[PDB]
DNA sequence: TTGCAGTGCCCACAGAGGCCAGCAGGGGGCGCTAGTGAGGTGGTTTTTATATGTTTTGTTATGTATTGTTTATTTTCCCTTTAATTTTAGGATATGAAAACAAGAAT
């Protein structure tokens, strides 16, 4: 088992892709076999991974969304994501 | 910019195996003692053995009694010669008993 022991234990059927973890393999099995059982309690979409999806639902509809403001260095504009942030402060 | 497919990372509870005290297995070496077992020494008696005294046994000498021996005085058997003693005539006695005589008595 050293061998298998943190390496792509874990080999897919249709596809190459290979994951250490078995909860991977089911959410990528998912993917290949369409079973999405997972529903926003607001809209109709249909989730196929866990809860960051069920984050979809709570932020879709809640008021208190509250956008994470992660200010840069010195011009300080806004941006929704931290490799925006490290790419434009790294010529800010 | 997002949904979707696939990856990274951090945690955590399991899982695992070395760490550790506890504890039980077989065996080595000592502390100490009850209880015989045997061997050696001393005492006792005892038993054999030895020596002394008394008595019993064996041997020797003297006296008495028994058997034998030639005398030796009976003694006893056998002669020839007397000394009573007996037997046979031969004469004499005696005492009896007739016989004769004499004396009474009778006829
Ligand atoms: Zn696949
Ligand atoms: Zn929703
Ligand atoms: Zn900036």
């Amino acid at each position: 088992q050293k061998s298998h022991k943190n390496e792509k234990r874990f080999k897919c059927d249709q596809c190459d892709y290979a994951c250490r973890q078995e909860r991977h393999m089911i959410m990528h099995k998912r993917t290949h076999t369409g079973e999405k059982p997972y529903a926003c309690s607001h809209c109709d979409k249909t989730f196929r991974q866990k809860q960051l999806l069920d984050m979809h639902f709570k932020r879709y509809h809640d008021p208190n969304f509250v956008p994470a403001a992660f200010v840069c260095s010195k011009c300080g504009k806004t941006f929704t994501r931290r490799n925006t942030m490290a790419r434009h402060a790294d010529n800010c």
